[PDB]
């Protein structure tokens, strides 16, 4: 009960589904919780599903909630999420849904209620407000050695 | 006009379609304004498209910008973006350019211009300063319960 | 050798492969550094493939490094990452590999060694201290705009 990490943060959360275990870091120091599906799901390839994972948070005004995927059904299955990084506002009071897809070319995914399908992470982030300005120059920005380079404009790989 | 909000923080941008509403955020809260197309584009399966936002912005220094997918799209339709989340630098002073994909195996994706089709989130970063070692034994960190532990070494689905 | 800067973070690296050049940020201010690949690949349309980029990392405990596409990549070749953004935890002292996937219908994706083919970025993040309730209400917490309100409620598509 110490709190050794004074200014961590708390995130509350209802269980939905009280069946599923509260999400947990899997090691210290892990950047996110881990997310269960509350269903049994099948995606054959190229499929998507919107997956209930049986809790809703409350995350701070100031920060966002971040569900992205993990690495091992990426690689090993080719799971992914649809709309990765999935961004949990502040003001969400629903359950959180992963966008589940399959992006694997012939195997099926299952997917078991009680699984761990995802992560979440808690991080600020910064509520703009704009400034509209007819140009960067007129802000009296200083040019830039990046200027409006993009799209692989630095090079690093033949088709660029 | 009263900053209620002190240190939140202000982001230049270029409306260069002018006839596109400025981004803005749904709901207060929201970690994300929303970016509009500027351009009709209409994605068959599996196609992808960088689509034209109509703005530019000037993240801070010390900042990123991230392009995020919206989720309702890539539920709805499969719509998501091929690099998400978005890499936005900080010296960047183009237009912010999408690379909408259409996952969904059959159904063509029409975006008309005026469509909300990403987020952009505006973060903190670390510019991080590279240490090279020769092992992390030899910079004196101690071990982690992690160690080299990854790509599902945590189970939680029958793949792993 | 003066900082100039002060509270920027030291990221202890050991190249695992090194042949590659350590991992640079293209430009002042970018997010990220570029990871290299330390091998050849190449992915079939719609293939995936776990690349070891000869680095490995302490992210600072507090932090997490994200592994990011690249949007040259995505938007001239279709590639992609399956777990993007891939979550680098504090704890972790593997390998950083990347799992690409080429998203493009048709065209293989030839990876060679020694391309920049992702990039790291390093956050910080909250390590959440969850407080479970039965509810926000019993919480306290005030409602709020957005409510349940997600997966495209705004709207701003005729999908939606
Ligand atoms: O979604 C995006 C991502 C990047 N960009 C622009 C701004 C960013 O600063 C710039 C470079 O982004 P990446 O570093 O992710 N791409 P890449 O490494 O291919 O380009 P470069 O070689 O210019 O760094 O491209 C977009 O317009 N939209
Ligand atoms: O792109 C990535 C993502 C993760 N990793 C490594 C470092 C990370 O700390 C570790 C676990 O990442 P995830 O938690 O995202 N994957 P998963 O939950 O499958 O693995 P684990 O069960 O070990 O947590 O895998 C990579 O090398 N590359
Ligand atoms: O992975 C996700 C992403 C979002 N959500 C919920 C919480 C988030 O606050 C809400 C809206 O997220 P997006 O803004 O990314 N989606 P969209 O813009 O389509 O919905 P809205 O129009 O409600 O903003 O949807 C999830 O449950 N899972
Ligand atoms: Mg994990
Ligand atoms: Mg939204
Ligand atoms: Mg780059």
């Amino acid at each position: 009960g110490l709190v050794p990490s004074h200014m961590s943060t708390t995130l509350a959360i209802v269980r939905l589904d009280p069946g599923l275990p509260l999400p947990s870091r899997a090691h210290d120091g892990d950047a996110g919780v881990d997310l269960y599906s509350a269903e049994d799901v099948e995606l054959a390839p190229g499929r998507r599903a919107l997956v209930r994972t049986g809790v809703a948070v409350a995350v701070p005004f100031g920060m966002v909630g971040l569900v992205h995927p993990r690495s091992g059904l990426a690689t090993r299955v080719g799971l992914s999420i649809v709309n990765s990084p999935g961004t949990i506002d502040a003001g969400y009071r629903g359950e959180i849904k992963v966008a589940l897809i399959n992006l694997d070319p012939a195997a099926p995914i299952v997917v078991h209620r009680g699984d761990r399908i995802a992560q979440l992470l808690v991080q600020r982030v910064e509520l703009v407000e704009l400034v509209e300005v007819s140009s960067f120059d007129e802000a009296g920005l200083a040019s830039t050695s990046r200027g409006d380079g993009g799209a692989g404009s630095s090079g690093g790989h033949a088709s660029l």
